[PDB]
């Protein structure tokens, strides 16, 4: 009975393990309830705190998956499998986990808290790539994980209504940050010092967060990688969203309760079965169900709440990785394929615009096309391939970033910019996909820090530097080294400068503006053009 | 005769002529100055296509430059140099139909190329006898055969009421045209190869060149053809025969006035009244308003050049085309506020967006927008200097350098031996601000060989970069090649090609091969744009 492995938190006492690091043991918590199993009659509604348990909970292993699609695009492929549920999938998936330093800190330790992505549809803090314990072990932080309700489980609405409110994910991961307030403590964390980060739909919910006033006093900072609450994925309008559900009920066989009673009668594998079939639409960033502006916890559109807020004692930490679209041609964009190098042709290219841009009316589509083309070599089926990755990485992420970032520092944010260029050598996906969507969080969570895993030593040493600009920023608003002096250093973004780094494996480099002009002109002349 | 030099009297269709021994820096020229080519369009001629010149009777004075067509006369900047050269240099009047030959001293035994110039002015302005179109050092240097002649211009060149008979609309085209068949007969009396007859011009005469090229009549009088800083397609070449009409009405209405009543009384009005309101018929702020230019009239120009040069064969067409570093600069200073000769030229963004709509006035408030947003440097979108360069580089890659592009694009891809150029040496004796950098015009002084003249005060530099030019532009007319058939040790110039858009840069080093002429931009206005007008 190790006595670092006991904590007593608000619903009793909880039992970890110790795992071990490479560089030392750390104390793991994992699959720690934060909430009331949202099953049964409980689907789609918010999520309420977990009643206190007799005895010790045994909390030294993993919680199952929230129930979700699972890929099979490439059925036994690395780079696809690593992202799906590696746990048993259920309903009853509202654990979050606790990574401290081994022993527990003698003081108050800056807690990160990670929220995962796979666009509202997918994901949980189990993966592997969301392992706690290096930057727990070697950077001394409480790091901390929540799972949330994907796809039609957490963000399945009917606006307006008492039983299916809509944003129920948003709000578990709410509750987790709550749970944080409230118990984090016990374990070593300074509730006063927490930090959000998160990816993909992860950093939107992070954004989120931001733009929620209810969220704003359960942390102080926060970092977006390649994803934001604003842009063409990250939300629905209300009219919307009951749209998607009143179809899926249609589809499953089924006034909002009658609706809904019987969504809840039907078996959550039946829901996935249709979760794809609600946007007939030939999109790529589809997903039916994400949060929906609800006039409630999105007061209104992020666009609007981006533009009007004030963001006066806020730090921020936001960017994206090198080729942010490659990842999803894959997805349903033909001709592209991870198997060979996907050089497409000129008549594939305009067609694959129509799908990444699917709002596009033709003379939008036109305009695309018309940036995005190499009129030198309007005919090169590499420079047309290495398009369509950047239409879609940047109408989608890349874009969507320089704009928040943008209002964030306009709007007295303390905002630092970054794009991530280092291509892993692990990696399993072709060389065409360049730094796939997702593949910096391997580096900044520390796993080349594990001999085991055959990182080359130039990026364990990598890794370390990206770990101490994350806790960098977690511990003081500003990532920069606090005592040591010249490395170059990492200047905040503001709109003037429009300075950002690039994070690879040389020193620190400061480039100006992020995508420019190509930003430009889907953040200025794309909207114009479709409306009016 | 008996006593005159015998090497300066020589006979043509129309009678006997008597010229002039020139100094040139490197010996003797012939210059046949102020030979009529056509009856002068006068009185009930005014508007009316030319009438070739009836034989006179004993030697005509070939000596001097005769009358510049009736034109607008610049005062934007008084005593200046920088403007004042393209100001006429003759005296005014209806009666200017006339050309110029330059040939070698004593002309030469066998046949030599011909080389043709039609001077510029956007359709309103301009004479064959500046100072910057003197043929002596080409004809002396290059032992070429140079003629030049007067077009008319404004009203009186190109003021048409479409489908009459009173006012057919491109007249300074037919006067270009029978200055051309002029040559054809004539031109072997001065040694002249009438089988090889290059045109050459600069932006309206490049224009018109382009439109010789377009209109078939024209194709058997030349064959071989350069377009400097301008295209007969484009926004201010052209008119539609509606448009035209419309402003010859309005005209009309400006001086007090069923077509033929309407001329005859145009016809009763002194030559200063037409050119006195030829600017009012557009209050249209707008830089490139030349209201008075070559009509799509389904006669001289069949369609629109647009058009022609789309679906038009070209397999036997060698073509010398270019644009100076800085087109669209000169033209600010005519009315986009903010811009001046004689200070910076820093401007607001206030000014830009105003500059913008002036510059495209055909713009819808999108298209402006679209403008605004290709031009516009976002890491630092208030910089007056970036700003400055960015209304320049519209004015010019719209009414330039992009028409330009797109001409050599589609000739190239109809099967024509295109040569591109950009053009990028500042002269040292150039007047205007350090900021309009190499203006539209300011390489003519260049490809005439001006710089020879020691009394010039060009650089040496410039002296020698003056004959290279020379030697490319006479190269091109003698062969349709303007590299050196001797000398292949100094870099060729290759074709522009579609396939890979090579065009080559002027200056004072050797030349330097460039793919792309603007691609990216050219995009824009060429395939992006139009699109935007439709709806
Ligand atoms: C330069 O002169 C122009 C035209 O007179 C004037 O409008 C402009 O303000 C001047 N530029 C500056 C800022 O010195």
């Amino acid at each position: 009975e190790d006595p670092q492995l006991l904590v007593r938190v608000r619903g009793g006492q909880l039992r970890g393990i110790r795992l071990k690091a490479p560089g030392g043991p750390v104390s793991a918590f994992l699959g720690i309830p934060f909430a009331e199993p949202p099953v049964g009659s409980r689907r789609f509604m918010p999520p309420e705190p977990k009643r206190p348990w007799s005895g010790v909970l045994d909390a030294t292993t993993f919680q199952n998956v929230c129930y979700q699609y699972v890929d099979t695009l490439y059925p036994g492929f690395e780079g696809t499998e690593m992202w799906n549920p590696n746990r048993e999938l259920s309903e009853d998936c509202l654990y979050l986990n606790v990574w401290t330093p081994y022993p527990r800190p003698a003081s108050p330790t800056p807690v990160l808290i990670w929220i995962y992505g796979g666009g509202f549809y997918s994901g949980a803090a189990s993966l592997d790539v969301y392992d706690g314990r290096f930057l727990a072990q070697v950077e001394g932080a409480v790091l901390v994980s929540m799972n949330y309700r994907v796809g039609t489980f957490g963000f399945l609405a009917l606006p307006g209504s008492r039983e299916a409110p809509g944003n129920v994910g948003l709000l578990d991961q709410r509750l987790a940050l709550q749970w944080v307030q409230e118990n984090i403590a016990a374990f070593g964390g300074d509730p006063m010092s927490v930090t959000l980060f998160g990816e993909s739909a992860g950093a939107a919910s992070v954004g989120m967060h931001i733009l929620s006033l209810p969220s704003r006093s359960l942390f102080h900072r926060a970092v977006l990688q390649s994803g934001t609450p604003n842009g063409p994925w990250a939300t629905v309008s209300a009219g919307e969203a009951r749209r998607r559900a009143t179809l899926l009920a249609r589809l499953v066989g089924c006034n909002d309760t009658e609706l809904i009673a019987c969504l809840r009668t039907r078996p959550a594998q039946d829901l996935v079965d249709h979760e794809w079939h609600v946007l007939p639409q030939e999109s790529i960033f589809r997903f039916s169900f994400v949060p929906v502006v609800d006039g409630d916890f999105l007061s209104d559109t992020p666009e609007a709440l981006i533009n009007t807020g004030d963001f006066q004692d806020l730090q921020v930490l936001v960017g994206v990785v090198k080729d942010e679209g490659s990842y999803f041609l894959v997805y349903g964009v033909p001709g592209f394929s991870k198997d060979n190098e996907s050089l497409i042709s000129r008549a594939q290219f305009l067609a694959g615009v129509r799908i990444g841009v699917p709002q596009a009316s033709d003379l939008a589509a036109e305009a695309v096309v018309l940036h995005y083309t190499d009129w030198l070599h309007p005919e090169d089926p590499t420079h047309l391939r290495d398009a369509m990755s950047a239409v879609v990485g940047d109408h989608n992420v890349v874009c969507p970033v320089a704009q928040l970032a943008g209002r964030l520092a306009a709007q007295g944010a303390r905002v630092y910019a970054y794009i991530f260029e280092h291509r892993a050598s692990t990696l399993t996906w072709p060389l065409w996909m360049g730094v796939p969507h997702g593949y910096e969080i391997e580096f900044i969570f520390g796993l080349p820090l594990d001999p085991s895993l055959n990182y080359t030593t130039e990026e364990r040493i990598f890794a370390q530097r990206l770990m101490k600009y994350w806790t960098n920023f977690a511990r003081t608003g500003d990532p920069n080294d606090p005592r040591d002096s010249k490395s170059p250093q990492w200047p905040p973004y503001t709109t003037a400068a429009q300075q950002y780094v690039s994070l690879n494996l040389k020193p620190l480099e400061v480039r100006r503006g992020l995508r420019a002009q190509t930003c430009a002109f889907w953040n200025r002349f794309l909207p114009k053009l479709l409306s009016a």
